[PDB]
């Protein structure tokens, strides 16, 4: 997974963010 306010993209990757968090993305976003 990803830290906080860190990159994501699980269309492209398929990596949700790190527990508590999750992917504010679609191709190019944030964890959040």
């Amino acid at each position: 997974c990803i830290p906080k306010w860190n990159r994501c993209g699980p269309k492209m990757d398929g990596v949700p963010c790190c527990e508590p968090y999750t992917c504010t993305s679609d191709y190019y976003g944030n964890c959040s």
